[PDB]
């Protein structure tokens, strides 16, 4: 009934406290053993300001969001999880009453508490040792699938949700924007689900080479090299037909736009500062269809998680992407904020995880 | 054999020619004698600059896109016209062949054709006695549908493409931006579709007063009055759940972002003279879906023709909407250049008709 | 705290008996005061059999499932309803916790808990007094709405589900097979959502002029006449492109088959007694697509409410469709088991209502 | 300008004739030296009755409709092959003009001409030397493919229309029915397009074990064992997502339906000889949605080639799926007769290939 916690108090204040451990209430609860955490933007945002958009930190809250356990207690009603099991965590909980959750989008559910976001207390994070979530929002981890890739599975439901909405589907030609992580695991959706060519772009050298060596990108782009016409050229002259957003730059948007294909399909993921200049009337002329992508919804968990059940079932050496080299940093739970100020510094960590108590 | 025709030479140069009637080749042909003709802003910009976009002009191009005639001749393989028949025009004819045409999309064909566009010859003009299209090009007028309206079918279409995209359906509430011609048709294809709520946005409040006269919308507003929360009051409360945004204007793109539900529908008709500035986070966050509209496709024609046909079947008297009021001048073929001139001067006519020879 | 209910104990045995008024527990929870209730096949299935299918009748069961009525008590966190507020019932309940509930298909909840089907105790029956449902699961009722057609919006919403999976859009030619009371209402629906024409298919004359009548249907086909030619000839030459089956019965599915276009949507609501004789070839040469059709979902009873809200705004006089003839009988809560046998015996009835006591 | 061609006369009549070798007229046609060609149940069918349902014989009719070839010659406008490439063929050509060409589906063209279906001349066959057919129509082959496989294009293509229609995606779990040529090219088709799981059913064991030995297949059932329990035991306990019926069987088409899952999609390319008993009801309580699936539509043959192109593109050794083992019979063209028969007689040839003169 004791449970460590990193929490984030004020700005550029990470302290470990020691909270109550959660109880179960509902029969459908479970609690869980958290022993992987993942890392990436948004947690050093709100360390280093404290506030993303309006969500603002009023309160000790407690931190860490893309996370994997264990599975140590159950209620009356679960009956897809045994006492042992290992978990992928879906942070962000609905209220299953609204209009938004009823018609099966409890992605834009307006009572949607998310772990470490702020903002009545603070809904909980997965730094700690133990986590209490529904029946519902945990997803198995097949024998073969890393604990640590368990805590990955946040990052690549983000791409998994966003290849479902431009409906990448077998022969597709998907160029993706951003080779960071998110960026990465996109693209190493797309090319699972079949697309015939998966052009990763971006200005790092390094991270284009990870791309092509995981075997996630087929062909890969530096876009200070030109413009459209030379992103085709490095893409084998195959014009991009999906154009999946991860960088929120306009350069990067400007450049998606010339290259897709008239009547393709361009999902915005990422997030900018504010307004971007956009060429709206292209976007028109070629008939383009832009989904904004927010988070993950219905069975993206799960087929994230399955991603990585085909994808090492035959074994690693057998395995089709190398996911697990997007692991540069591990730390443990005491070495907690040694790891936050390194993601903060940009050492050139890709994606750092810690462990649990 | 003889055929007089408006033509643009070049820049504020229009003359009247004489040119051979364009005769029957093939067996699906169709010979058309232009009663009406349509004028809109993309008549009088070839007339001031002579280029829109890319589409520039380099030969004596012959004018008009927005007509109604009535069958002169037909070829052999001719089953759906006989001579003597009313007719809307669809003046972009595709090539049959490309992959966008056999995907349903002619819309988007490379070779597309279109009257009154520059660039091998220059495709005809309706602005003329006698006009050749193919017979699936034309939609039979029923009898109570003026020959009048079939000029007005052409911005009309632009309308059902884009309320189609959008999928505008029975209880939705739409937000048009923009109380012009296309804007004012566009909002009364919404309620004709069935939307309980057809909000028009502009800053003139004639052009509002008459979106509201004609029936076309239940509510109006004036974007100097204020932001979303004054657009959705003055909807009833109302939050739009479409936004058909046929101005081209930031300050209205920002606002119908603001405005829109969560997981709306956005389609963008309207067109900039260049990138504009644009809320691409809110986007994302809302999961909205930004729909290119591209002049008009497969059925098109035939669904705006058919919304004449049940909105004046039972009398103009007891007509839902009142099209007619959106023509607000009328010019016979030796008048064209003062109708030209006269809309160019923004006289304040909503749309002009010009009869045929 | 007492609520006189009817129940049906065991076959031929319906009597009226006084539970325990439900009480409110959640903070979502709604108490109604039921003051309508309609009466289908279903109802007088169980009457008769006790048995619908697998659906099997074990214990007394309160009866009835398409009611209306009025807000008598709230819990603390409604917020969409206050006390006193005019209602119409959605009578299945979900759990909102399983796959089909959270894909937004509460439709298809494996543990739906619907009102009048029996099997852990008996779902409640809304032929009582005070009826406890969810606040999402009940549609206000605008003023002019009848606190009956709130009984009927039950079997409106079945037909605006199926008029929805078969995308019934402006312009279309659908054709309704079943004259009944959810075959009349279904081809109100679809002339509503804006179909050209509306042809409705059954063997009773009767039924067939009422079709005409209440203005809900464009054409009428008596199927004894022929097969699908005199199908086409009496929809005017008009080829039918939705297909919408409320019969369940052998000819009329094999002659929707034939008549409906190439590409056409069919969808299937009627149930049958067993396997049936289905013309599965030509379904596959003309590319067809079934729909299965099974009660309603997200959204359906909203919409159904406002299809009497926009019917019905401007005065029963100006109402285009006249859904009160669909009563044909009206019975007080003590006159039920007289209503129950009336309907049982087929008197002409085409919807019976009872009132609450 | 001689032209050798296999011809069938009238019932069990086939003799080998030598007409006048197809010239080339349009800009965009094609002359292709026939190579290969399958055999499949509809060429039996005319040479066993001269008649497949209303398709019936009335003149010497030029055979063969799955093949490939070499390009011999082009016209003026071709610009996606030269003299020399390698073509899967697509046999049926549409007029391009009605409105199921226009809409995208220039699959139900009701001016469909297909090679070897009677009813005007004839539309030419396959089985000659010299084929004519538009650029558009043709495949350019891969070098690593076959031009064995480019007659297998066409059945392949009917698997790809298929899954398409049925939406097959990754973690899909598509129960194919029967395991001739089509139902084993539909499996591959679904484990290509990323299913989990591919149980192929029928009641030869000799076709099953081919099924689960080329890879197409990840569990088989044999129907004679039992029903649907026994099917979903089989399949690991997954139950079925995807059915693609390629039988036209009652026994499999009940099966299918009590074994996939509520929502699930159930494509229907099976032919029977006529009507069938349907469980009409089940269909409905479950939601399901049938697909009418005939031959194949725009994009499926360069989809069905690209299947060839990257299973086979590093190597027969790495191929995940061996393709060729569908080839159990090879004849030159003087046995085509000693072909014909060998699969009338149904020796225990999956699929039988002829070569050209
Ligand atoms: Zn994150
Ligand atoms: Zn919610
Ligand atoms: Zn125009
Ligand atoms: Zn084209
Ligand atoms: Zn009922
Ligand atoms: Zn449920
Ligand atoms: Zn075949
Ligand atoms: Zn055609």
């Amino acid at each position: 009934t004791a449970n460590p916690s990193l929490v984030l108090n004020k700005i550029d204040d990470i302290s470990f406290e020691t909270y109550d451990a959660p109880e179960i209430s509902e029969p459908t609860d479970v609690l869980v053993q958290v022993k992987k955490t993942g890392i990436c933007g948004s947690d050093i945002h709100f360390y280093a300001h404290g506030r993303i958009g309006n969500f603002v930190l009023t309160k000790p809250m407690v931190l860490g969001h893309e996370s994997a356990g264990t599975v140590v207690q159950v209620g009356k009603g679960v009956t897809s999880l045994k006492v042992g099991d290992n978990v992928a965590i879906e942070p962000g909980i609905p209220c299953r009453f609204c209009d938004e959750c009823k018609s099966g989008h409890y992605n834009l559910c307006p009572h949607m508490a998310f772990a470490a976001t702020p903002n009545e207390p603070n809904p909980p994070g997965t730094l700690c040792k133990y986590f209490k979530s529904p029946e519902d929002f945990l997803v198995k981890l097949p024998d073969h699938v890393s604990l640590e890739l368990g805590a990955l599975v946040e990052p690549l439901s983000v791409g998994v949700h966003a290849s479902k909405l431009g409906s990448v589907a077998f022969g597709d030609y998907v160029a993706v924007f951003g080779a960071g992580p998110v960026g990465l695991l996109a693209a190493a959706v797309a090319k699972t689900f079949g697309a015939k060519g998966v052009i990763v772009v971006d200005i790092f050298d390094n991270k284009l080479k990870m791309a092509k060596d995981i075997g996630a990108a087929t062909h890969t782009f530096n876009s200070k090299t030109g413009g459209s016409e030379e992103l085709i050229k490095a893409f084998g002259g195959n014009v991009p037909n999906v154009v999946l957003e991860c960088t929120g730059a306009e350069p990067c948007i400007k450049l998606g736009v010339d290259a897709i294909a008239p009547g393709g399909r361009f999902v915005q993921v990422g997030n900018a500062a504010g307004p971007v200049s956009f060429p709206i009337t292209v976007f028109a002329m070629k008939e383009l269809t832009l989904f904004g992508s927010f988070r993950y919804g219905f069975n993206d968990y799960k087929t994230a998680v399955g991603i990585f059940d085909t994808n090492y079932q035959n074994g690693r050496e057998n395995a089709p992407i190398d996911f697990e080299q997007l692991i540069t940093h591990r730390y443990k739970f005491k070495d907690a904020i040694e790891a936050y100020d390194l993601v903060r510094a940009g050492k050139g960590a890709v994606k750092c995880l810690i462990d649990g108590p």
